[PDB]
């Protein structure tokens, strides 16, 4: 057991340190490689129950018990006085420096997961190298370092978003008392997506600053495993080299697909170019329904655009249906146009971008309704959140032995490992798992552990708390109606559920019981929260807590011996008590 | 052991009837007293551990076993039959209806706890009695039905807090692209105290509605408790007339205090009249630095007042004193000036209120700083927020036996039962306990369901979290970071922490490195979470959800294995990993 462990470790670890806290040449050695500007691992084998059998099985490794014990690259370097003998005779720089490789890690793709990931193993050692390219979108578009989330994702996504909500808070203000002038307020989409590109080049710039600050080396360059320790780079020159490296990650994400139709490459543009965007995009149509789609249709609304959303069925696939139609029929409810059970099946172009006045060009969207009528309209922009795919052929030489699945996506076991024992996948081209940025966070940071100080932990990737910023939030955690009762039946589920209204909302004049909130509960455990759905203002500030609670085995009587905090949305979790099955209604 | 329990409940409830689910004529009964609107409590023996037992000490009782069985005011009154015998001859109304006193319960006090406590006492067959009045303030200042909460406290400045936080979203919504005057935006006082107005209009009557429609008499009359189960009541003719209840709720909760100095009363305000005021403030002085003091002082600066708040000598007394000064410390870089380490010693008036334009009057406060320079400036407005007190001797006839403390609150034991044994008391006058509206809810209505459905669960008063609503808000749950110390020594206490950054700052180009958030955990308690602090927009919806997992006994392991919802400040929890002793900087 600990020694299928133990040979993982030394196996992996670039710099690795075995010590105690309370003996001496373990500080020792510490203070000597801190002087030497060397990073390491460190495991205190007196803070590991294991510790015992460790320090001993350690002697199959070195041929000794002592503490301190120092490795690098898979070899012991010595003891207390042979590693000072290396710094003595200033040896100790090509001793931990030299590999077989010229990197512990390369990381194939500068995004949420990658980076974090470069920089944590950094932190142990390992000589790092991080890959990153953007290939431009049909129309040219291009960004810097940070990924999806940072440049066309979350970031850039909620920012569009509070300029939306500031829609509202501008309306709400003169309830509030504030001589505000609504008949001379208009939006400058232009001075908006300066700001948001602003401070995503200042992100750009802090991740190129946190790479050269933690010695790693970071390369504008495409990425190619042409074998399992080889990558082959292309650079903005298209000069080829190869490097090498002992762990490989792939983190290379995924870009947004387009639909098979006239005109969809030519004339209409995705999340991608969304929020670069010279122009107003103006009177839109968003084709498609995820939360990619609802978020963009409900900021532009905000925004004050005309919009218009084409459903070819449901809302939010994948999510609580009932939450999907409350936060549909609110944007319905507030200026979104949804052109439902409709599919696109041309775009024609009436008129070209105006790079000269930034404004947009003119479409003929033609579709067809489910009932057969046709769809025909003019939109000044067309937006595809059709979903997304991972480009991994141009990445993968399928020679390397790297098994994908059906969609693309790479297979891993439960530690991120691919089918090549030293090649990890994380992010979203791990198939399976939720895409997210702190997942891939969380998962980067924690794989870098395992291969780097001899960490076990693994990431839970199960009830992973989201949230949907659509002009009235959507924050779920676990597991939706639907597939409680799919799981356990209907009998063995209790839905305890209220509508509520935000105190701020009051004197704004907005709606009772539109905000809405649901515990999904297993009555032959315990009433254990099996899903938690909240919609309202704030949505992933309410539920982020929550997830701590859930992953802990909440029951709804620990909800209800909690004390809410007043006033706040929150609180209403606190003092539910109608059920579904109850009948009884959930109004206010 | 169970016998104890039953004998209790039997003698309190006022119609109670045992049953089971999986047995006719239980089900057979129910139906017969619902078609009769005789409301009532039951309790269902099958679901129970002590079921067994119970309705075998139950024949003690009744000299019976058969379910159902139906008691009033302690007194079985049938079977499946009798009580079919009792509606057959149409008697179930004078029989389920009479009782020694008038009422099952009078509850004293028409604020949070106590109609939360009275409606849910009436729920389940208690004769009911709300009795509430409204002393005005010294200028005369009264209002309806509801408490401190609703029409002096939380709602109204809560209301005020997001007029204030408007005030900061007109600034933001220039940089998120908005085309806005502020050269041209100024707040109306009189617009927004009414639309508050009209808010707690609607509350003083949705209150008196639900009062109603749960067939609870309201009195607008004064209660004074004579004897155990007498209480004299005053009406707004002055008449004065006495009811009799079985068990009383005292719930009457504080009024502000004044400090003793000429002027106070006459020409100084509270909040008790700030929230209804007809004038604005204009240049204020705030007295005092609870969170009252710091809340007022922080929304009428947010809306343009000039204004100060004189501190004795720290603020947030009670609340861990880093938070405070942070608090404070972003109080004062918005705004708010503070003539620390100074009291007031006298008010002298210079003009006179204007009822004629609603213009405030103006005073010159006198006081000294502790290092003996004289205080001596103009306000228009001068606030007292020195605290506040029970108002005990106007309601308790001291024959009675209701042992007060030295502050003039109410001992009680751990069940809110006073020294007399049929009177309870709840909220505010409640001794030791944390003096918070959800707070007095969760007694009042688990109370209630104690006396009249034979409940068993107590409210627990540890770990409350708390939120105050100063421009930037400070949320919390459970201990300060140096009452932790205290209790466990600095030794065993690791505290993680981090500044953080709300993306909605960055393109409105506010604060890095002024919110903040921390972990007060115990070492030897397996890093178990001791108090948790979050200085940042909406802290209320931050800390509501972890509330619950440290009511679960969460510890550092449990926050790290959740996985952040992105882009939130509520995240920055699941990735806290600088530590306090490290020395390393919480900044980013
Ligand atoms: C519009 C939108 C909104 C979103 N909003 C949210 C949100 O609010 N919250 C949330 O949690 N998630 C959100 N997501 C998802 C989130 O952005 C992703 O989960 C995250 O960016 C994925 O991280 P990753 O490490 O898998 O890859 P990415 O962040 O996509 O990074 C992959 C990087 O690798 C580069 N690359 C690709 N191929 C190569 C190669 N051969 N060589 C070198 N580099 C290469 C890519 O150009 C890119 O820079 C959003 C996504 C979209 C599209
Ligand atoms: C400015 C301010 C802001 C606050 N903000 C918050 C906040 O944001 N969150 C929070 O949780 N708490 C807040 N609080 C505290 C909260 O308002 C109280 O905890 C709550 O109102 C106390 O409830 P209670 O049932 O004890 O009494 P109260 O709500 O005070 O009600 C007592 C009632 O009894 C009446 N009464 C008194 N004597 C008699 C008598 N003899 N006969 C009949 N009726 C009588 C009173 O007039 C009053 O209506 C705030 C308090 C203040 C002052
Ligand atoms: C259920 C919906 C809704 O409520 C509002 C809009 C919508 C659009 C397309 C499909 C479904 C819906
Ligand atoms: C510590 C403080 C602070 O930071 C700001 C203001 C203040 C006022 C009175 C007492 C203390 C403070």
């Amino acid at each position: 057991g600990t020694s299928q462990w133990l040979r993982k470790t030394v196996d992996s670890a670039a710099v690795i340190l075995f010590s105690k806290t309370t003996c001496p040449y373990c500080k020792k050695v510490k203070d000597v490689l801190a002087e030497a500007k060397i990073k390491h691992a460190t495991i205190e084998l007196d803070q590991l129950s294991n510790g015992s059998a460790i320090q001993k099985c350690l002697a199959s490794f070195s041929k000794i018990e002592t503490v301190p014990q120092m490795f690098v690259r898979g070899k012991f370097i010595g003891d207390s006085q042979t590693v000072l003998k290396y710094y003595s005779n200033d040896e100790l720089a090509g001793i931990v420096n030299e590999s077989k490789y010229d990197y512990d890690l390369i990381v194939i793709g500068g995004g949420s997961g990658g980076l974090a990931a470069g920089k944590e193993a950094a932190k142990y050692g390992a000589k790092t190298a991080v890959l990153d390219y953007v290939e431009p979108t049909p129309i040219g578009t291009t960004w810097g370092l940070g990924g999806t989330c940072v440049n066309v994702g979350c970031i850039p996504k909620k920012l569009m978003h509070q300029a939306g909500l500031l829609s509202h808070a501008l309306e709400d203000a003169e309830h509030f008392g504030w001589s505000l002038d609504r008949s001379k307020i208009s939006h400058n989409w232009s001075t908006m997506v300066e700001g948001v590109q602003s401070h995503i080049g200042s992100l750009n710039w802090g991740y190129k600053v946190a790479l050269r600050d933690n010695q790693v080396t970071y390369l504008n360059a495409k990425g190619r495993l042409i074998s399992p320790h080889e990558v082959q780079i292309t650079d903005k020159n298209q000069k080829v080299s190869t490097i090498t490296g002992n762990k490989i990650i792939l983190a290379t994400g995924e870009r947004p697909k387009y639909p098979e139709i006239p005109g969809a490459v030519e004339y209409g543009i995705t999340s991608d170019d969304l929020f670069s965007l010279p122009y107003f995009p103006g009177k839109t149509l968003v084709i498609g329904a995820s939360y990619v789609a609802l978020e963009c249709a409900g900021f532009l609304a905000s925004l004050g655009g005309d919009v218009t959303v084409m459903v070819r069925s449901i809302l939010l696939r994948g999510f609580d249906q009932q939450m999907a139609e409350k936060v549909g029929d609110y944007m319905e409810n507030h200026g979104v146009k949804f052109a439902k059970l409709c599919v696109p099946d041309e775009i024609k172009q009436l008129k070209v971008v105006d790079t000269e006045n930034n404004k947009p060009g003119l479409l003929l969207v033609k579709g067809h309704y489910t009932d057969g009528k046709k769809f025909e309209e003019e939109f000044e922009t067309v937006i595809f959140a059709v979903g997304r795919e991972p480009q991994l052929s141009k990445v993968l030489c399928e020679t390397v032995g790297v098994k994908l699945d059906k969609n693309g996506r790479v297979v891993c076991t439960d530690d991120e490992q691919t089918t090549v024992s030293n090649v990890y996948a994380i992010g979203d081209i791990n198939a399976g798992k939720p895409q997210l940025t702190p997942v891939a966070i969380q998962a980067g940071r924690y794989l870098a552990r395992r291969l780097f100080a001899g960490a076990t932990e693994l990431t839970d990737y199960s009830n992973v708390a989201t949230t949907v910023f659509t002009p009235l939030e959507y924050g779920a955690c676990g597991l939706s109606e639907e597939d409680a009762i799919e799981k356990y039946g209907d009998k063995d589920i209790e839905v305890y559920h209220s509508n509520f209204k935000p105190l701020e909302w009051t004197v704004a004049h907005r709606e009772d019981n539109v905000c809405y909130m649901k515990l999904v509960c297993r009555k032959s455990d315990n009433m254990r929260v099996l899903g938690l759905h909240v919609l309202g203002p704030n949505a992933g500030e309410i539920t982020q807590g929550y997830a701590v609670a859930i992953k802990m085995g909440a029951t709804k009587a620990d909800f209800d011996r909690t004390i809410g905090i007043h006033p706040t949305c929150s609180e209403t979790f606190t003092t539910l008590h109608v059920t579904k099955k109850s009948g009884v209604s959930p109004i206010v």
